[PDB]
């Protein structure tokens, strides 16, 4: 009995739809948990409650096990919905001004895929030379739009629309909130955030994670994929 963890929404979908019937071929029974937060599910992983889990980009999974000793390690990507700024009081980029709003999350990995945004979109201006995955607030060289970065929990993303002119929104939390991604303003081109799954080292060559593995790599996996994931970002190794 393999035990994944997924965020709510995408992630669990393609368990529930595809892998646990390829592995349910194999012998293997399947059960799933949902999360809505970040912080709970590599804590559960790492306490043996998971085998493998499904949330997360490898910028977050480095700082997270790092930051909280866990013995945990990637393995394969899967296809990732996109960060992007979506329209909130003010409906298009244009429409910027001086002190304009934005929410975005406030966790370190993910808060530097904003301030990158932001560079991008001429809002601020980044130092020369820095590390773009760990961006912070320290490395903004100017605040070209006096912007007023609004920081809260991710899963908060979707309902702050109501009160900063513009949200920037983590891919899974826009999805389960009902947002289309091609209701985004501006997208994440970066592809360094395709999320991967995560495991205990301990279970890094066993069988089952192979069986796992092989799974998400299949083709038929990426036909569905390519159909019921249109928009996604996919895994490197796909070489799309
Ligand atoms: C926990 S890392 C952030 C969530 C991830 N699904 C993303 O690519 O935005």
């Amino acid at each position: 009995e393999i035990v994944f963890g997924t965020t709510v929404g995408d992630f669990g979908d393609m368990v529930k739809e595809q892998i646990q019937a390829e592995l349910e071929k194999k012998g293997y029974t399947v059960k799933l948990v949902e999360f809505t937060d970040y912080v709970r599910p590599n804590l559960a992983l790492a306490e043996g409650e998971l085998d493998i889990n499904v949330f997360q980009h490898k910028p977050y999974l480095d700082d997270f096990k790092k930051e909280h000793n866990l013995d945990i390690t990637e393995v394969f990507q899967v296809p990732t919905a996109p960060l992007g700024l979506y329209p909130g009081k003010l409906k298009s980029l244009e429409e910027v001004k001086d002190g304009s709003t934005v929410s975005a999350p406030n966790d370190p990995s993910n808060f530097a895929r904003v301030l990158v945004m932001l560079d991008e979109l001429g809002w601020i201006k980044l130092k020369d030379g820095i590390n773009p995955l760990t961006a912070s607030k320290a490395d903004i060289a100017e605040n070209l739009k006096n912007i007023k970065i609004v920081e809260l929990e991710a899963a908060q993303l979707p309902r702050s629309r109501a009160d900063v002119d513009f949200a920037v929104v983590n891919g899974n939390y826009a999805i389960s909130s009902g947002m289309k991604l091609t209701e985004a303003l501006f997208q994440e081109p970066s592809f360094a955030y395709v999320n991967w799954s995560a495991v205990k080292t301990a279970d890094k060559d066993s069988q089952w994670l192979k069986d796992v593995t092989e799974a998400y790599n299949s083709d038929a996996f990426k036909a569905y994929a390519h159909k019921r994931f249109e928009g996604y970002k996919s895994p490197a190794a796909w070489n799309e």
